[PDB]
């Protein structure tokens, strides 16, 4: 294609990435929200702080869509599923996590393809991320499954903190 | 009447929640914008203001689950995107007024259920949208007033607003 | 091709590359010179930032070329423009970095298509670096568009320290 | 017998040693990336550190064989099995640690039967450290035997570290 | 293919690759012991180090593996050459990484091919890994060449550690 | 609850036994005889308790499925007035 169909081709991808990092967002903070609830500090902790991530995944795939032109969507992929019981959750977010590492390896070689080497890398570094998402998930999905309360028992009453406090205007 | 008190409060805890919720999207497109424009300052401060704003959104849903309530996962409105630079501010400037209205309202009827914790979140919350509000309320009037002038000296400067926020990875 | 045949076609994009490198190097630093005879000294300080890590890429790209036995190239490609106004500066400084890029970009393809995985790896984050620089540009072209000599009079006397005078013989 | 008899009697018990020392490298190492994958860190982390005891073994074997102008080996003696549970783990581990024990005192009394003083003493000082191992092992499979689940609960999820990465090249 | 395919396919080459570090670790270590032997200290330091570099090499192919659901095979690649002269070792290893990198680049491809980026991105870090290791031994060996043993006699009574001993368990 | 069930049941039993021992001070053979077929009852329940806690505990979320929707009925409704 010409200099503009390449753009708003990778834009096209980005845009999609970017509304599934902003349903990730408000998926794993509402599965963080329960967890809480239920005081399983260590597990409510490490789900924020891979919200977190997808967080800045989010900004990361927004910056670089400005770069391009575009705007970034505001628009969260698909569905959030809300009242997951723990068993659940890890089980779908680890379908979930592995499904955005499809997605985002096949948007990958759209920007090889519409020859965006700058956006290839930005995918191919947040891919190694959500390989680490995938392996928590699955970890905690496991050992509940073969440990259950026992294994909860563990967890409960841990620290739930996720460090000092964020950088705000006041 | 404990249970019709706790869902009316976390009616006004979820609208309120979907107002943060909002104000994320719109003030990080806002941000965006600002950045890519290369006034630094100016976005450095409107993305501290959404991280503001998620805090409350969290604080919100927070007392949603002790109540025994589902946080909600919608934002109330719709976001605005391509606003030019006068428009951002006084467009800020209009939602975080109408916001402190709103919260007023919540207010009350935290007060009414006789819920006093989750009056004083509100309380605290509205005093920080005040500040939010000052602060375009101000930025508003430079560029109103001195227009470019301003503009030059928001130019180039650091957008930074502190290390790498805490991770997973 | 044989081994000989597709290192021999590396080495001629990487010595294209390295033409190019020498060129923005001068480039640069010509109009390194007129900003800091004009006393612009942040834009005068970052024009020799630039050049210093196109001098980096020209020496990377030197290293990769004597790994695979060629011999790395001495002349610069193209013409190095002088007298250039400060609007027309970062207006062509943009239009060499975004093609640049391109150029890199087909290179990088090169690469791939030799199974040249290591020279591939380097233009991939050379092409990164030209990102931040083709950025720089933009950003400083569309504020002396937008707000000219009131932008310009902030940088008017400014440091134009680049540091420390750099290692050297003597 | 000869001096040179001496020597060759006693490079061959070491070079039997020695292999079987790079069997329970692989081995070990094997179990380590099970371990691992089950997400039982503090299991797979000291089952990694008692395989480097046995590289250690190996390379003082290989050191000692030098000395004696022999050659040392670099096959390992037997087959490594894979895909044991986790109480055929620490048994089979066990065993085999009980069995080095043994070998390596008959290897020990061959070394002073040929009147070798130094070789002898690096018998008895390894077969000390693989008298720690099989007293670990015992300890894990009878926790394993006698807690179950209840136990490996308490290790799922631990953090798997056995400190800084290798002294490498790179 | 389907999903299990493609893992298949990939854990098929991370295996062959695996293969390959197990055999260079016993080559490189052989290596290690005659120039240790030979009272050359820095190369029988530096031997070491990058037989510690194709442990962990190793070790991040049989990590992957698992993740892929594989299991990591105990067995090496070629038969190890021993008694090589001190000359004979540096062209081997050489010729030896040279092939490592021509290999690697093409189970990389697999690794495309089946998209899977993050066994890409695995083998890519090493392949760099391996092209220092080719840098070093080809720069060995023009020494040895060109200098004889005027080279050597510098090299004779160097130290030979490679720092502090490897935590282990004992 | 099997946890602590199986705990009360010991309990029970220590207890029973002690009060055994007081019809047995008191010349009271009818009573104790009760407290003796009592206690084997205790010993049927304790043993059940352990059991079920055992599998719980060690075989987690494939016993349980066993037991999901299997049959409640514990026979045809009790005797009463109407
Ligand atoms: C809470 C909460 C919400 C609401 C979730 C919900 O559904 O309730 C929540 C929602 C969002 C949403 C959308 C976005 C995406 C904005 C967009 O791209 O449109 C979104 C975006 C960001 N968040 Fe966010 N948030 N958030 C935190 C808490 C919450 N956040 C805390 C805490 C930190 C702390 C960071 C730190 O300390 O390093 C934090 C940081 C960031 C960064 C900072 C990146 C960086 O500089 O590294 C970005 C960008
Ligand atoms: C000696 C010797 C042998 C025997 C070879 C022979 O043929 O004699 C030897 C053999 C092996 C073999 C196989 C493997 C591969 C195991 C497998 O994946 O099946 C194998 C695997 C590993 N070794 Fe190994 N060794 N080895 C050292 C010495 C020797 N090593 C020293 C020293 C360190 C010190 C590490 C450090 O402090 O960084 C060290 C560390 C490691 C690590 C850990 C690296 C890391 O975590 O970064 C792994 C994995
Ligand atoms: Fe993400
Ligand atoms: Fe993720
Ligand atoms: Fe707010
Ligand atoms: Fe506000
Ligand atoms: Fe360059
Ligand atoms: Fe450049
Ligand atoms: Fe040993
Ligand atoms: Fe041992
Ligand atoms: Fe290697
Ligand atoms: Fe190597
Ligand atoms: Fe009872």
């Amino acid at each position: 294609g010409n200099r503009e169909d390449r753009k708003a081709k990778v834009i096209e991808v980005l845009n999609k990435a970017r509304a599934m990092e902003l349903h990730a967002i408000h998926q794993y903070m509402n599965q963080h929200y329960s967890l809480d609830d239920m005081d399983y500090g260590e597990l409510a902790a490490n789900m924020k702080l891979i919200a977190i991530d997808e967080m800045r995944h989010a900004e990361n795939f927004a910056e670089r869509i400005k770069e391009l032109g575009g705007e970034p969507t505001t628009q969260k992929e698909g569905k959030v599923v809300t009242g997951q019981a723990v068993p659940v959750i890890y089980e779908s977010d680890a379908d979930q996590e592995d499904a955005t590492i499809e997605a985002y390896s096949q948007f990958l070689k759209v920007c090889k393809e519409q020859g965006d080497i700058v956006t290839a890398r930005l995918f191919e570094r947040i891919i190694e991320e959500e390989q680490a998402h995938l392996t928590y998930y699955e970890n905690i999905g496991s050992h509940i499954k073969n440990l259950g309360d026992t294994y909860l028992a563990k967890i409960a009453g841990t620290p739930s903190s996720t460090g000092t406090a964020s950088k705000g205007f006041v």
